């Protein structure tokens, strides 16, 4: 399964991405300069299902893992279907420190 992987910093209030695999930058068209420090939601656009988006929003607030199918757009504006799975990573005191995300392009 060809997949990409990113880390978001839950200690900052809008979960900015702090690490992305080589595949994430090659799949999306975006450089580190335009990804690090930003919330993953820039990948979204006109056809992205707000119902699915909201499922991720809620799981992140409730600190649960979650898995959704989103329509994302590359930097050149072409779309692709992104099967996204976000996992919360907690410290020993139960608090959420990072969210890790695996993304798979499932356009087949
Ligand atoms: C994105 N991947 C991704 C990876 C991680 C680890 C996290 C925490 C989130 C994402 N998102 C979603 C985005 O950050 C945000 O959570 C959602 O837009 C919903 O919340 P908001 O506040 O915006 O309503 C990813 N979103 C994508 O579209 N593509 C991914 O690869």
């Amino acid at each position: 399964l060809r997949h990409t992987f990113v880390v978001a910093d839950a200690t900052l209030p809008d979960c900015p991405l702090v690490y992305a695999s080589e595949g994430f930058y090659a799949m999306t068209g975006y450089g580190p300069d335009e990804v690090l420090g930003h919330n993953c939601r820039f990948l979204q656009g006109e056809g992205t299902d707000p119902k699915e988006v909201q499922k991720i929003r809620d799981a992140i607030k409730k600190g649960e893992a979650c898995s959704v199918r989103l329509l994302n757009y590359r930097k050149d504006g072409t779309p692709f279907w992104n099967l996204l799975t976000v996992t919360p990573i907690k410290t020993p005191d139960g608090r959420v420190s990072k969210f890790v995300g695996v993304q798979v392009d499932v356009t087949s």
